[PDB]
């Protein structure tokens, strides 16, 4: 097994895939790592095993179709993995808990979103389609960038934003186009 967390890239406490080599705190796997279970399957062998018993899933899709999805396990997993993904990303330490807003000349947002937020929501099972995980996923940039307007800070937004959208196409399976 791998010596740091997938996900955040540090040492500490670990706890170890049995069926590949990817090791997490148990705060950083998604969802959170489960009690017992020996062995334990993390969440890319979870997300393969989906993959392996259906080659068909990986056909092209319609994103109007994956959002009028209901969050039944399968759906809830993808999500709970493309939440996974973007907290891989070093940047989303800028989106993770709950902002504020005090800029001269700017007004914050109707609807604040972040991604422990987000986090929440998934493990109480708060939402019913893929639609709502995607939505707010969506709005925590779309709400950086207008906050942050011409400041060059926006470009975390964009940068944060094309990891989700990357990572969105991929794990759905969306159906490719230029
Ligand atoms: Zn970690
Ligand atoms: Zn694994
Ligand atoms: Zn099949």
């Amino acid at each position: 097994n791998s010596n740091i967390c997938e996900v955040c890239n540090k040492w500490g406490r670990l706890f170890c895939c049995d069926t590949c080599p990817r090791s997490f705190h148990e705060h950083c796997h998604i969802p959170s790592v489960e009690a017992n279970k020996n062995p334990w399957s993390c969440i890319f062998c979870r997300i393969k095993t989906i993959q392996e018993r259906c080659p068909e899933s990986q056909s092209g899709h319609q994103e109007s179709e994956v959002l009028m999805r209901q969050m039944l396990p399968e759906e809830q997993l993808k999500c709970e993995f493309l939440l996974l993904k973007v907290y891989c990303d070093s940047k989303s330490c800028f989106f993770a808990s709950e902002p504020y807003y005090n800029r001269e000349g700017s007004q914050g947002p109707q609807k604040p979103m972040w991604l422990n937020k987000v986090k929440t929501s998934l493990n109480e099972q708060m939402y019913t389609r893929v639609e709502g995980f995607v939505q707010d996923m969506r709005l925590i940039f779309h709400n950086h960038k207008e906050f942050y307007r011409e400041d060059k800070f926006t470009r975390l937004g964009i940068q944060v934003q094309d990891i989700f959208e990357k990572n969105f196409r991929n794990i759905f399976a969306i159906q490719e186009t230029s």
